[PDB]
């Protein structure tokens, strides 16, 4: 079908594989125009005005795995590996809250020191603020999982990164796509809102697996979806690679809302870094959640999934401020409460 046709179908969701794939195929600027605005539209009848703020502290660059096109990967000698202590990292959550977080994210490579006690105790710290605390950790063993939903935990991020099995297993070779499902599967049982979501343009990714993630997560249905682009970093295998196209991503944020219509999407740093701004147009775009950098100096500049990330040169305070001065600019407002997911049953 042509663009306008395309777009009819979104608008009375039929949404077949064959018209997600013309979505993201069509380079024609009307076009995605009117796919920005729609999604616009749906964020705003849906989800409203307020954009929900989740400070996130970076507490530890330390990781396990050895993901492709991480700079944290464990074969990465040339990084300045850190941990937050847990009164660090309490205080530090305190001083979010203090400054207005109404969601303390608290996200990490897969460092075994803290596994699974140390943030059992820091959780429970932070939830006494009365404050929503979400994780995002990695993967674990389902029991970890349950203590630190006893614990108090209330969200946890695991992105699914690529719904193609075979390209997940050579950019994540400690693991699989298997896995990864059965860990989103479990957060869920467990009573977790649970976030998902993919990187755009990773080396071998084509128009089709984009595609495929779509289906994934509308068909699980997620709480939040965390979608960026690839941005290579040079200490690792995928050094040479193109970065992900700032306008597919966006594509990909548009139709995650016109899936999802009442979930939680974030404008990701990622989107930010690519393009001066992107954030602003991602939020425009589909997305209403914003993630402010809390991680303290001298850490925040180690915590480097990616090169180049926005935030690094400010002060350990101002990335909250700075946020919320985007929401009013944008016409938008903060959220007043702690930003779960508020479900529209459809038909
Ligand atoms: C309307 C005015 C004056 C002529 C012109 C001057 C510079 C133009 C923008 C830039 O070109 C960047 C960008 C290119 C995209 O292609 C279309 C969107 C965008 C934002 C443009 C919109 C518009 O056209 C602008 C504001
Ligand atoms: C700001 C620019 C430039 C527009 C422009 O230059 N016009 C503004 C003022 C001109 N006036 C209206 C005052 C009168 C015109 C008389 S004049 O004599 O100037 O031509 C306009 C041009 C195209 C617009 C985007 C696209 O839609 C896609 C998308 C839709 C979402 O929903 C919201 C986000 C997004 C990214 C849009 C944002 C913004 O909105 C854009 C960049
Ligand atoms: C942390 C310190 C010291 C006092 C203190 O420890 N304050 C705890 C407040 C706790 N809460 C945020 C939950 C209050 C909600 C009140 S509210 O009426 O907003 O619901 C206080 C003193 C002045 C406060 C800033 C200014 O105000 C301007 C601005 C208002 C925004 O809005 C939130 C952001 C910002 C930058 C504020 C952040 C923070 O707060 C500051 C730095
Ligand atoms: C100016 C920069 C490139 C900067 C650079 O790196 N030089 C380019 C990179 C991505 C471009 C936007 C996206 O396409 C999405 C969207 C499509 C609409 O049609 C027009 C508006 C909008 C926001 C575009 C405006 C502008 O064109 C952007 C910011
Ligand atoms: C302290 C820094 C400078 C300024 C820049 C933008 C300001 C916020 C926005 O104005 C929106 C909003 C309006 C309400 O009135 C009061 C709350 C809030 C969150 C403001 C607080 C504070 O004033 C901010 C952070
Ligand atoms: N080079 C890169 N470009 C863009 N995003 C990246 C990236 N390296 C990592 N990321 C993103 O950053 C996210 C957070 S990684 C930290 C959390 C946890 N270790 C985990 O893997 O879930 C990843 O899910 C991934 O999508
Ligand atoms: O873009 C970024 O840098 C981060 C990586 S994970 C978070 C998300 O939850 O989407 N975004
Ligand atoms: S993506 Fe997460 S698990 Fe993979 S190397 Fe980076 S920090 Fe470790
Ligand atoms: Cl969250
Ligand atoms: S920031």
């Amino acid at each position: 079908m042509t663009g306008r046709e395309i777009l009819e179908k979104l608008e009375r969701r039929e949404f077949t594989r064959e018209v997600l794939k013309e979505a993201l195929s069509i380079n024609d600027r009307g076009f995605n125009e009117a796919l920005f605005k729609l999604a616009d539209e749906i964020r705003r009848k849906y989800v409203g005005d307020e954009v929900h703020i989740r400070a996130i502290i970076e507490f530890s660059n330390v990781c396990r795995k050895n993901c492709l096109y991480c700079g944290l990967r464990r074969d990465n000698k040339n990084l300045k590996r850190y941990r937050m202590t847990p009164e660090e990292i309490v205080e530090r959550a305190r001083l979010a809250v203090q400054f207005g977080a109404k969601t303390i994210v608290l996200q990490s490579g897969e460092d075994p020191y803290y596994m699974p006690d140390v943030i059992s105790d820091i959780v429970k710290e932070i939830k006494k603020m009365g404050v929503a605390v979400t994780l995002s950790l990695g993967e674990w063993p389902r029991e970890y999982y349950e203590k630190w939903k006893e614990a108090g935990a209330d969200r946890y991020l695991l992105r699914h990164e690529t719904a193609n099995p075979v390209l997940h297993r050579k950019l994540r070779p400690d693991t699989s796509f298997e896995n990864r499902l059965n860990c989103l599967l479990t957060l869920k049982e467990l009573g977790y809102e649970t976030g998902a979501g993919s990187m755009v343009g990773l080396p071998g990714q084509t128009i089709d697996d984009l595609v495929d993630d779509l289906l994934f997560l509308k068909e699980h249905d997620f709480d939040m979806v965390g979608i960026g682009p690839f941005i290579p970093h040079p200490d690792t295998p995928l050094a040479n690679e193109k970065k992900g196209d700032f306008t597919l991503t966006l594509k990909m944020v548009a139709l995650t809302r016109i899936l999802l219509p009442d979930s939680n999407i974030p404008a990701t740093t990622a989107m930010g870094t690519i393009v001066p701004g992107g954030r602003e147009i991602t939020l425009r775009c589909g997305a209403n959640v914003i993630m402010p950098n809390w991680t303290p100096s001298p850490y925040r500049q180690l915590y480097q999934l990616y090169p180049g990330k926005i935030c690094v040169f400010e002060k350990d305070t101002a990335c909250i401020p700075c946020v919320m001065k985007m929401i009013e600019l944008l016409g938008r407002k903060p959220g007043r409460d702690w930003g779960g997911r508020k479900r529209v049953f459809e038909t």
